């Protein structure tokens, strides 16, 4: 594969390990609606210059009624997370740490939803303020 | 360029919006390393025999010493969700859930390299020990 | 004396995070909950001798599933709200703090956790009702 | 048993359903000391014209040395939501997020307290500084 | 000289600690009175596993106080210590987020132990050795 | 040798959520501290008079950086270990209780955050300046 | 409604079991083959007095299974049953000390049971009538 | 055609004390459980494609406690009795063993602490019911 | 000195699995026995003169058929419900350990097992009498 | 001849027939050493208010290097049924039941004496320390 | 490493020792002296029929205690090693129901033991020849 | 034969009598893999400062797959002493206590091989 990397920003975090796999976007520039929503998996062992790709996520860009459902939420993949740590939960790999991650994972959907009944409540939703 | 269903199982949250996708998984049944690896997300308004995929989400199956790097991990997708979300507290819309949500993520990050540093004070990271 | 009443089968809700300075609330004794619950609570004022309760105010929760007893009283998430509403009316004014935004936070994650029981609960179609 | 809604304002929050039951406060205009006092639950079904009252709550207004002990604290509250859910976890009614509710209640009283405590240390607590 | 022989005592090691210039040492496990160690060292971590260079000692209390009196530092104390250094690195240039959240965390780690001690108060058993 | 040493420009550590029942907390003077931060202190004895510190212990903190001065101090990193083994131990003993167990978390926590900032500051490049 | 006659099935009675709800039956002993009873009732136990009122039917294998094939069930499958319900009630509000007992005997069971055919194995009499 | 019924939602019972020689057993699935455990179990022959089983016997467990729902399966008790009662017949001919002796003790020890609960809780004047 | 009886012929009961530290056991003499069993229990300090019992305890078991002979003694049911019930309230203190775990739950399986000959007897009507 | 029942708690097990005897010991109120010390055997057959004593049994209070001997030891109580269960063995009443209860009895003596013995090598039996 | 004779050592199959590495061997049973085989060996099951590959040799005591004083290890050494790594599995990751489990078995196995042992000595005639 | 006490330490439990031999392993930090595996059976009356051998037992470090067979099973030891006392009870010193040691070891026996069992069905066997 190795596709080239030139426009993309390659999305480091200390928290992350980064041992095996790099996460790019595309470039700040490149943002549309004040956010990153082309993002790319890639092998670790590469050129700075190339990417080489294991998987693309793309998030919905533009209002859902006006562009369609071009893209996931951020829900949708927390959701994979909890799911697969259930799953180890429910395994010998069972441990604390994991729970722990759940529950944090859970209260994250829970703030999320909270904006949107929120912006329910006001009458607002996917609005341009 | 809808897809069977078949053997994959949509994966309901209560605290899912799911209002215009709906996220699938491979059947329990077919799970390898006790946990699901292959993900689909599709739009919500489909035949319930069919799934309009928009965006396939594999994830890592074995160790990687044996298997390679096959797929993404947890990590991965809470690193873009944190990035966007980041993203978001630079613009108009702002916000103290966003705020919340970026602190609970990130405390998730947290437990999960716990796990990996425990892990790595025994060096049986990566490995299926 | 026209303000007490006797503290009889009532029990002193005790707890060692609430400062009781100058009130006590209670309840009822374990044996009349019904519904595995306490639904009758009154708050009273610290300086009255034991045998007595010298309420200040009676707040009475739900007894009952609605589906079958109907509305009864107040709901946990209603007491919540409540305290939501002026912790962050406080926070609103000159006297904003740390302290209570901290608390706040809690409280709204408390009724976002309540939230995700009922939620579940609606799923199933078991709301409202004695199933478990 | 109806009464009229009048200047009564409702407590509409985007975290609180209003399925069975809505809470009133005091007219934002005649609200002492920066913060409502006086709350009412009433059926939720029901016309804006009034308040079917279920019940009343009233809290402490003032200083209690200048007009009395005429109402009721957050913390008792609290506290009598932390007795239920403390009995419903002592029965069949029992699951995690009871459990996380009454921790999180818990730690709600912690933090109110620190404030009496931070200040009962410079002095001042019953007053206003 | 400066260097002290390791003997009885335990490294104790923890993932979330970076270990980079120090190393805690505490007594042997076998040694333990009250059930919990209550006499740490932290030493260079650039000496020999057989020696420990000791930068700081640190004694807990022993024993129940109201039975056998003050004898060492309570962990009360030392997380006042670290709550106020982090305070004090938020009212400076350095002001960050990450002191912030540990900060609460510190708060609310004292607010929880704090339950426990009053809790106590009230059933009577603060200082004492029942349950 | 009464065990008793002069108060001084030593400043008493006050902080409402410190009863102070056995022990006091004291630091070097505002004015001595050096770096932004207080890094010598003692605990010392609740009655004794105001006049006067009775140590019970010293703790002293790393004081500049160890380039130029050495190792010369504990970092706050060293006291929180010590104190989440002595929970972890009163845990297996007739004490466990949930309290303990909830402070150990809160603790865990600070941990991360602290290591936090310096993994931001590796990968930023500028650790240890 | 739901009878049966009582006919020859003897009932089951053991101090160890209150028959408070249920009451279990077995084919009379003279019709018993191979040294054991193989047809089980479960009947609920307020019933008119010529009947039994058939809650479930339990059959056993009858014959060894390498001369008669598979007709019912073993022992080692009820345990199991048993076994697999006693901790998910553990996984549940009514976890008791007792439940775990019991989930310990019946696994002590199941591996006393376990060890005879294990040694018949190596004795290749596994499934034979063979002593 | 000797029974096949397919799978489905059932669960394979596997357990690494069950040889699973010449039987397999199954549950619902643990999605449909209710009342926090399985109760429809099957017993299958072995021997088959795990796409489906071939039944050789179907176990129904009480669903709900007693005293609200009624009569309604069997109980752990009863199945135990069986086990016992055949091990009894199995010792008194020519195959007693000491493992026989000792799976009799384990299953007889297994109902007392069984029993236990009940009467502790017909104490409490709560068996039968859904209380803890 | 104070306290004192007769060594008399009362037997000392030596148990290599009891340490006689502190006290010893004694009954009385084994032709003196009513009804297969010895009745008749001294605990004495361990450390009196020789010819001597120092007795810190009289315990007098039930002699006699229950149905038949009335009430004139203690069953040894009595005596394991009062340790088991200081072993809690050990387990339920500092003193906590798991050989007090352990002794409890050897202590509940005895009485069970006396109990389930007490349900065969019953099961036979012949409880408390003298029918084998 | 009956006494009031007054503090004295009933101890009621469900393992406990309570058919001819009932047990009682001091209120938890009283327990000194975080134990009941004081218990009597009475007749079941009797109002909630009184109680009809058949037997008093005192167990040690306080640790015997400290407080002296002042009361029997579990392990005594445990001999004498043990004692007793053997001979019942030796009788036409042989059975299976009190020959596993002679097996449960002598292995709670065993554990008990655990504790002692790592208790000696501590140089703290008999004494309060833990 | 290496082989030895087969010879007239005894294998020990015992069915509930799953022999899938290692088998135990020990002496001819016509060599048996004081009742008992003392001369064990655990080799590599994965050698040839005739060959017995030695990993361990194990000599119990054999003799009269009081007459040949010290000769080999006792029932008893062996059991505290495995109670000891047990519990050291216990202080791990390894840490599970099934070790507690073994751990107290071998504990009351001990317990049973040393009853014997306490009873010949509350006799006598401990280590000596007679019954 | 004296070789010094060095690292070793005297494993002692209030349930083995010590009156004639000693029970010694290596310290606890050389312990690998979480556990004692190097045992020394030592006459009792030597000097703490020394051992006295007797017997050396060596128990299986390391993964069996990945690091080769070089030491013995808790199994094999066990195996062992339920032989002997199965031989006992094969003897006029047949008593009843060796009857309850022997079921005792075999539901030990019964216990760690269900944790193998249990590895084998959950598939993480030996690792
Ligand atoms: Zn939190
Ligand atoms: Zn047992």
């Amino acid at each position: 594969g190795l596709v080239p990397r030139g426009s993309h920003m390659e999305i480091k975090n200390g928290l992350c390990t980064q041992k095996y796999t790099k996460v790019y976007a595309e470039d700040k520039e490149k943002w549309k609606f004040n956010a990153p929503h082309h993002f790319i998996v890639g092998k670790a062992d590469c050129e700075d210059e190339y990417i080489e790709p294991i998987e693309y996520v793309n998030f919905q860009e533009g209002p859902i009624k006006e562009y369609g459902i071009n893209g996931v939420n951020n829900e949708d993949l927390i959701l994979m997370v909890i799911t697969r740590l259930q799953a180890f939960q429910d395994s010998p790999y069972k441990c604390r740490e994991n729970a722990m991650a759940i529950t944090k994972l859970q209260e994250c959907l829970m703030w999320l939803g909270k904006r949107t009944l929120d912006r329910e409540v006001k009458g607002i939703e996917g609005t341009s303020e």
